Order: structure tokens, then sequence, then C-alpha cells
């Protein structure tokens, strides 16, 4: 349970960073 | 594009909430 | 719409960092690896 938990948390963070930059790129098109 | 990103944020918030529940379960278990 | 999207992304990122910190604490408590 511990390894799968660590792995899913790291994936969540990297997905969240990806999303934050995609939203920043979108903000360049709309405001 | 705007609805794709809104859907994604809700998907990841849901995952975050369930991971938080799993953390709290594991903390109680190792605490005993 | 855009500001509500941004607010959720920043909520998400704060939760993911809190999760990362919590997992590091738990990993030390468990002691594995
Ligand atoms: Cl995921
Ligand atoms: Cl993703
Ligand atoms: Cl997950
Ligand atoms: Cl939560
Ligand atoms: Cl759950
Ligand atoms: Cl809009
Ligand atoms: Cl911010
Ligand atoms: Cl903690
Ligand atoms: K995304
Ligand atoms: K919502």
């Amino acid at each position: 349970r511990m390894k799968q938990l660590e792995d899913k948390v790291e994936e969540l963070l990297s997905k969240a960073y990806h999303l934050e930059n995609e939203v920043a790129r979108l903000k360049k098109l709309v405001g």
C-alpha cells in the first residue's frame, strides 16, 4: 500500500504541474 | 479547451481527496 | 470561469504538496525503503 501511495502522489503532483502550465498557456489566449 | 481543463481539475481534485483519505487510514494504522 | 479554474488549480497544487509532505512523514514512520 505504501509504494503504490507514493507513486500515485508523485503522479498527482506531476499532473497538477502540467495542468497549471496548460491553464497559464490558456490565460495567454483569453485573459 | 476551457472545458477540457475544468474537467481535468475536477478529476485531479477527486484523486487528491481519495488519496487524502488513504493517507489518513495509513496514519491511524501505523499509529497503533 | 477563468478565475474559478485558476482557483481550483491552486487548490489542487496545495493539496498535492500537502500529500507529498504527508507521504514523506509516513514513509519515515513505516521505515521501509
Ligand atoms: Cl492519476
Ligand atoms: Cl493528465
Ligand atoms: Cl490516484
Ligand atoms: Cl482533501
Ligand atoms: Cl476513499
Ligand atoms: Cl469564458
Ligand atoms: Cl497563485
Ligand atoms: Cl501529517
Ligand atoms: K491537462
Ligand atoms: K466544481
